[PDB]
């Protein structure tokens, strides 16, 4: 028996955005205090730790329109 | 026996947004205190920990419009 | 015997948004305390901890339209 | 029997952000104190720790704008 | 059985910006106190650890704007 | 008239006191919030104003006995 | 008239203490926040006026103990 | 008219203090947030003002007695 | 007539103290915050003022007795 | 009228204090931010102002007693 896939998806999305002005921003972290206590770390595998920080961050995109699409095609016999 | 697919989706999708002004934003954090405590730690997966953080974030995106779009097709015999 | 699937789905929504003016924000957080106490973590899968935080965000997006959609077509024999 | 299989995605989708003017951003992080303790630590896979830090960023970038897209096809017998 | 597989994607996406004045941006960190201790480490695989930092990025892109596209064709027999 | 006045208090108080062992405390105050708002302040005396304080003491003496005694002799004519 | 005034107070007064053990003390303020907002300040005399402070004292005397003592005579004719 | 005055005060005061040991103390502070604002400032007096600070003070003295003794004789006609 | 003033106070006070050991103290400040904003400022006087400061002390004498003792005598006439 | 004043005081304090061992001190301030703002300044007298500081101070004196004493006559005719 004879199989036939056809996979044809089309886009035409847009994601757009408009600012006039955009500022006079302020950010002003007044310190911290951060203690952390441990022994024994394993970490086989994809792992993605983050142990005993302190962080600020300013994030001012002008943009910032973020697009995202997987496309995926499994065959089995 | 023959098996047909046909797979064509169609998007014209808009995300789209307006900003006449956008400013004069304050942030101002006033410290803080953390502390923690452990022995073990065995991460062997797909792990996203995150231990003992004290931090500040300031995201002023002009846009921030955001679109996920997934498609999957499974064949099995 | 012959199977046959059309799987064509058509989308034209729109998301939209508008703002004249946008600002005048103040956050203003007064600090805190946090202590955490803790002997093993075995973490062994898709696993998303979190532990022991003192976090202030300030997410002020122009826009800030999301859109989510996901096709699946499972085939099975 | 034969098999055909045919993956024809299309894509024109837009990704655009405007902005008249940006700026007089101000970032004033006032510090911090951060102590971390341990013994052991065996990282044996694709693993990203960040241990101990105390870390400030701006980032202001005039577009930003992200469009993130895959393609799969697996072919088993 | 004979097998026929073709594979013509096409991308015609577009990620673009504009803005008209970006600058007057100030990044003041205040100092800092990081102290860590550890005693073994044993790093054996695709591992990127980063311990006991105290960092300071500005990152100002007059554009900006990242597009990533992966494309997988896995045949088996 | 003659006139004779003679003053001799006398004193042989004792304050003591025994402790034989003081320690083991913990003083963890949670942050705060305070704000105050005024036009017109006039102080013109022996004042002793304290305005908008957020304030944490810890006094712990290993005596602290406190000994007044005052003494006044007015002669008037 | 002749006037006679005799003043001979006497002290033999002690003021003591005594501690075997003193310490294990721990003090951790969770920081704070505090604003103030004035116009006009006069201050005219002996004034000791303390505005907008966020402080925090450990104050651990081994000894500690106070004596105050006044004498005053006073003559008119 | 003669006037004889006799001032003989007589102290044989003693304020000891003993401690064995002392020691282990901790003054961990978490940072802050102050912020005054004002206009006009007039200090014509024994002034002792003190505006907007924050302070972190550990004060351990092994001693620490404090002995305090005025006299005053005043003679008028 | 004829005055006659005899002034003779006598002192044997003593202000001792003592420790074994003395030590084992830690100190940590997370940092912090402060802002001031002023306009006229007219000190004309003994004034001792103190405008935006963020301080930190550590005092650990081994000793630490004070002792104050003042003497005034006011003749008119 | 013939006027006779003796002034003859006495002082055999004594101020003494004893430490077997004094030591094993951390001073470890994390940072901090201070910002002022003024016009004008006019400081015409025995005037001790002090703007603007971000001060660390370990004092640790192996003595550290202390001892005042004034005395004052003053004779009107």
């Amino acid at each position: 028996g004879s199989v036939q896939i056809v996979y044809k998806p089309v886009d035409l999305s847009k994601v757009t955005s408009k600012c006039g002005s955009l500022g006079n921003i302020h950010h002003k972290p007044g310190g911290g205090q951060v203690e952390v206590k441990s022994e024994k770390l394993d970490f086989k595998d994809r792992v993605q730790s983050k142990i005993g920080s302190l962080d600020n961050i300013t994030h001012v995109p002008g943009g910032g329109n973020k697009k995202i699409e997987t496309h995926k095609l499994t065959f089995r016999e």
